[PDB]
């Protein structure tokens, strides 16, 4: 047997009181009034969970599975990486990532306290010296918001000091790595707007375009001890300081391949065999694995022409199609392979012949045209998680606000625009809060944002006409207003109310504010202002986004 994890009967606790229904709010009922259909997971049903996530895996690899590994060892070969000081690595700790075991906290790290730097230093050391003993972690049951239940997601971590060591061996190889190794195939590299255009060129070059999304069932639970070895392989052929290199070693040793579970109470819950879900490496880690797999299934299944899309467990494959029944024993043949390499499917493939069916990480692309006349291809999602999300964020303070990132991260679609950016700006303009910076995260990673930078962050990340689509698909205005009639949100000609309003005052305000009342809100006149590029937009540093953190979020970078 070879179980991802092993219990002792100890409980998953909290660390504080879990609610889990949405708070009725004034200003949240305005958003959305069907509040009983909104709720948040909490450790009560951590163990329906555990049940989920423990099973045997079974592994056999072949010959495309190591000629792809000599593959991408020869790519890693021609990556060179440097250690982060404790300084550095500090500076990208979030200020709300979780307290110290030994005596410190966030806050700390982030000041460069003596007590927080000389405690990292101690850790360091120790992975220096020692290569075997293998790490604590502590296993939590995640809060996370859905409409309807989901049981919650597990989140396994090392202390606070271990993730700072984890950011100064590893950071730049997290950071440098996957693009050496996969090329085009990387998913994180790109942002939304080159992600649609990577897409559709891969999709319109084929001559009958065939795509698919592989979903791997309890991807972290798959990952066994030799792929987690294969991975510090890979890590191994960079040119990385002698230090780097020991403390690579260690970690994968002590930390990554396994270790032992405790919960809040410090009580040992269990030991882990599998990957750990809050590691530095869990993103990089599984995008590497995942594409090794996937890389290796479509040679075994012969698959023509493939262009793979990896971000994390996410895969999606766009090739030739060989004909229907072809095509169909061709997925087969790949979900055979990949199974085989201990990736086996939750709903098994199925061949999509229209771009816009395709639903990866959560999201599918949809068309528009701009002010120009111009198509557009853009990423778009049900709006349901968002909707609800953003409830509840309106009646509770969050420390991470997800809203922010969706507005960010959809920025063209008709929902983002009209209802999230709509509700929020009239917030804040009421609350007197524009220029406050806020958390929010974007793949997986925690930003510090300021709302009224947002015309400028939309043009750098999805261009010029994100804020002017017009003729949305049928099937995406049938999908808000499905999702608005559950969820008792106001009919967007509502929000075209409230966004007239918001847009006067913003202008009102001058300076940046009315940047924002011009560009985010142009849709909702009739006497449209001509919106040209935003000459500040190329000031943006956006050289240090879009490193994946999912999922224990443990990165932290300020727009500067
Ligand atoms: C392998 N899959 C992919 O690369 C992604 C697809 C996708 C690909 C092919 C397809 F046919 C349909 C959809 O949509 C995405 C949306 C996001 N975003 C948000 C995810 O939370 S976003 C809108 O910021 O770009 C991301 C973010 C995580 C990097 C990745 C992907």
């Amino acid at each position: 047997h070879h179980m991802s994890y092993t219990w002792t009967g100890a409980l998953i606790t909290p660390c504080a009181a879990e609610e889990t229904k949405l708070p009725i709010n004034a200003l949240s009922n305005s958003l959305l009034r069907h509040h009983n259909l909104v709720y948040a997971t909490t450790s009560r049903s951590a163990s329906l969970r555990q049940k989920k996530v423990t099973f045997d895996r079974l592994q056999v690899l072949d010959d495309h599975y190591r000629d792809v590994l000599k593959e991408m060892k020869a790519k890693a070969s021609t990556v060179k990486a440097k250690l982060l000081s404790v300084e550095e690595a500090c500076k990208l700790t979030p200020p709300h990532s979780a307290r110290s075991k030994f005596g410190y906290g966030a806050k700390d790290v982030r000041n460069l306290s003596s007590k927080a730097v000389n405690h990292i230093r101690s850790v360091w050391k120790d992975l220096l010296e020692d290569t075997e003993t293998p790490i604590d972690t502590t296993i939590m049951a995640k809060n996370e918001v859905f409409c309807v239940r989901k049981p919650a997601r597990l989140i396994v971590f090392p202390d606070l000091g271990v993730r700072v060591c984890e950011k100064m061996a590893l950071y730049d190889v997290v950071s440098t790595l996957p693009q050496a190794v996969m090329g085009s195939s990387y998913g994180f590299q790109y942002s939304p707007g080159q992600r649609v255009e990577f897409l559709v060129n891969a999709w319109k070059a084929k001559k009958c375009p065939m795509g698919f999304a592989y979903d791997t069932r309890c991807f972290d639970s798959t990952v066994t001890e030799n792929d987690i070895r294969v991975e510090e392989s890979i890590y191994q052929c960079c040119d990385l300081a002698p230090e780097a290199r020991q403390a690579i070693r260690s970690l994968t040793e002590r930390l990554y391949i396994g270790g032992p579970l405790t919960n809040s109470k410090g009580q040992n819950c269990g030991y882990r065999r599998c990957r750990a879900s809050g590691v530095l490496t869990t993103s990089c880690g599984n995008t590497l694995t995942c594409y090794l797999k996937a890389a290796a299934a479509c040679r075994a299944a012969k698959l023509q022409d493939c262009t793979m899309l990896v971000c994390g467990d996410d895969l999606v494959v766009i090739c030739e199609s060989a004909g229907t029944q072809e095509d169909e024993a061709s997925l087969r043949a790949f979900t055979e392979a990949m199974t085989r390499y201990s990736a086996p499917p939750g709903d098994p493939p199925k061949p999509e012949y229209d771009l816009e069916l395709i639903t990866s990480c959560s999201s599918n692309v949809s068309v528009a045209h701009d002010a120009s006349g111009k198509r557009v291809y853009y990423l778009t999602r049900d709006p349901t998680t968002p909707l609800a999300r953003a409830a509840w964020e309106t009646a509770r303070h969050t420390p991470v606000n997800s809203w922010l990132g969706n507005i960010i991260m959809y920025a063209p679609t008709l929902w983002a625009r009209m209802i999230l950016m709509t509700h929020f700006f009239s917030i804040l303009l009421a609350q007197e809060q524009l220029e406050k910076a806020l958390d929010c995260q974007i793949y997986g990673a925690c930003y510090s944002i300021e709302p009224l930078d947002l015309p400028q962050i939309i043009q750098r990340l999805h261009g010029l006409s994100a804020f002017s689509l017009h003729s949305y698909s049928p099937g995406e205005i049938n999908r808000v207003a499905s999702c608005l009639r559950k969820l008792g949100v106001p009919p967007l000609r509502v929000w075209r109310h409230r966004a007239r309003s918001v847009r006067a005052r913003l202008l009102s305000q001058g300076g940046r504010a009315a940047t924002c009342g011009k560009y985010l809100f142009n849709w909702a006149v009739r006497t449209k202002l001509k919106l040209t590029p935003i000459p500040a937009a190329s000031q943006l540093d956006l050289s240090s986004w879009f490193v994946a953190g999912y999922s224990g979020g443990d990165i932290y970078h300020s727009l500067s």
